[PDB]
């Protein structure tokens, strides 16, 4: 998970409790996944 601060990393963790995909987790919230363990410079957070 790589959201840009706590704000975004905790709306894609409220929008996967459900059983929503992070990918419409990050994408309503702003935060975005990668296959991998780096998150970027924005979402680094």
């Amino acid at each position: 998970t790589c959201c840009p601060s706590i704000v975004a990393r905790s709306n894609f963790n409220v929008c996967r409790l459900p059983g929503t995909p992070e990918a419409l987790c990050a994408t309503y919230t702003g935060c975005i996944i990668i296959p991998g363990a780096t998150c970027p410079g924005d979402y680094a957070n």
